[PDB]
């Protein structure tokens, strides 16, 4: 078995739910030893099994070790202190100021261990009174303005039905941890790392938020004879090729849509004109025509459809964990490497599985 | 100036638009020297501007970088790139699959000459076969990955998320892989080839949702109607759920067979929403948010982007930085990760196209 980037490193994962464990999952896939620190009875996400025939817990805790502990007790605190002494990285995703209360804060652990990298993941940053609140993917996203510009028939704010902020924050946190490890390796500095879910959500909208601190058409989903097609062809070469393929050469030199900046302003009329031409063929027919001509177009798939597409199978996105009846298919982490496989087939640990190994007597 | 993790490393950035350059932007903030390789006249994204002159997709992702203008089709250009690659630690490319191989600048071409070079490829669909060979952009890749699922629109058209979620997420993932590769080289002496697909990232962002269809809740957690406006509440945990029922004056809901258990609340979400909104009718959304937040529950208003930039929390986090000299500056948002021992920020403006041609294209 080939060497991995993080072989020999030890991580203490004090995190729960999605964002924090996902970062740990990435570190596991890169070969680190990641030990979950859970409350008695295991992490609460373990019991949140909304599937019957473990959604949040299972895909993010493969190959991890586990210790179970009651951080109310002094005994526990001392065990964590001794365990932290042997750790390279500590991951915590509690409310700001929580870890300090437990006596396991940055100053507490780093005083004992000068090689320890301390990574903190919070909802809002904890840089002041406003950032002290606890948060979750839904609340953080809405507060960061991710519902903006999306109208609903009921007038209700659009809720994005997947954990976009939490999953993105996990990769950003893992990114920062890897950066800190490089910083320690090259410059001999064991740093304190901070990632805020709010900051990550703001970064995902940065181009749009930029306009208020100081689009590009055609790029939308268009109605056809049957179904919808998603087309992106705003550059002059593609925009022109598009007009020819749909049989509308007049649109190319049309004063409303002649210039790129002009198309964006007159998006409403542009949509009407395009959908008028697209009425000739079904969305499937249009997609095949445009793709053959090198234009960017596709169908808007559902989740059920996506897993069944040839492209999905082509990218080797899934792996199986467990022995037989309890074998579940999970999605791998996205980054791929040539010299090793960034995946682990070992299942998640039972709560406190490694208490004997890691907790001092 | 304190040391940064990538001081002394050199990166060749062949990428365009958002996803690729953002990864380079991350490397710049971490102290790496990143050189843009652009076509004559510069990157195409440099021209996508707004009215006051703000390149929305170029400016925030190319701060502190260096630029080299060149026509990769010519033999002279290829040779200059080969010499330039010899001095590089990392090569970033975001072209269509098979493009670099055609130009003679593929992984095998560069790594044969330079054995320490890390080759990073970012594609739309992975290029692992015929289906993944197509070019793509944030919008198209997201829609194909199923991101329009479950969101109703007035027109009945698929819901288009109005920001580049996939491109921005892919940028951080690509930077993540590059940093991992650099660690791999330092510790194991291996210079690897790393591949990141925007489609794979988009799939990963929906991992929890797609997972259900691969093996064929948590209420209350939604946006709720009040007397005035909507409130976003997340309180499915028994501790939060009980306190929520108390604060809204509905103790009956706690042991109500319909909503007693957490699984029951998930199944009967429709009736629960009706019950909750009946209680929330008493006060405006703003009044409810302050009450719940004071009691430690997770709740907020759904802000617009315009509202978001004016909030105290936004200013508290030092999210913005100004690029340029004096009054001639444009405000941009920084990369998210923060570090205590250094400042992951560069205030330098982007280079002009071909600004460093004299420095790097030689002919001294
Ligand atoms: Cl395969």
């Amino acid at each position: 078995n080939p060497a991995k980037p993080l072989d020999g490193f030890r991580v203490l994962d004090f995190t729960q739910n999605v964002a924090g464990p996902l970062a740990g999952q990435v570190l596991v896939d890169l070969g680190a030893e990641v030990i979950k620190v859970e409350a008695p009875g295991g992490e609460a996400a373990r019991q949140i099994t909304s599937v019957l025939p473990a959604t949040y817990f299972l895909p993010n805790n493969r190959g991890k070790k586990s210790v179970t502990v009651d951080l109310t007790t002094e005994q526990a605190k001392q065990q964590m202190l001794r365990l932290a002494d042997t750790a390279d990285v500590v991951l915590e995703a509690f409310r700001p100021g929580t870890m300090e209360k437990l006596g396991l804060g940055p100053d507490d652990l780093r005083s004992r261990n000068p090689n320890l990298i301390y990574a903190r993941l919070t909802a809002y940053g904890g840089n002041g009174p406003h950032g002290s609140r606890p948060g979750i993917d839904l609340v953080v996203a809405a507060e960061a303005g991710m519902t903006t510009g999306m109208p609903t028939p009921e007038g209700k704010p659009q809720i994005i039905p997947f954990q976009l902020v939490a999953n993105a924050s996990g990769h950003v946190l893992a990114q920062a941890v890897l950066a800190a490890l490089l910083h320690r390796e090259r410059n001999g500095v064991a740093d304190v790392v901070q990632v805020a879910m709010y900051d990550v959500a703001v970064g995902l909208q940065a181009n749009q938020l930029m306009m208020h601190l100081n689009a590009t058409q055609p790029s939308d989903a268009f109605r056809t004879a049957d179904g919808y097609i998603v087309i992106s062809a705003y550059v002059p070469k593609h925009w022109q090729k598009l007009c020819y393929l749909i049989g509308r050469p007049d649109l190319v030199e049309d004063q409303r849509f002649a210039e790129q900046r002009s198309r964006s302003i007159n998006y409403a009329e542009l949509t009407a004109e395009l959908e008028l031409a697209l009425a000739s063929k079904t969305a499937t027919e249009w997609v095949q025509l445009l793709q053959a001509n090198g234009l960017m177009a596709c169908l808007a798939h559902t989740w059920k459809q996506v897993v069944d597409t040839p492209l999905f199978a082509e990218n080797d996105l899934t792996l199986e964990v467990g022995r037989g009846a309890d074998t579940i298919t999970v999605i791998r982490t996205p980054a791929r490497y040539a010299s090793f496989r960034a995946v682990v087939t070992d299942p998640p640990p039972t709560a406190g599985e490694h208490n004997a190994v890691f907790l001092a007597r």
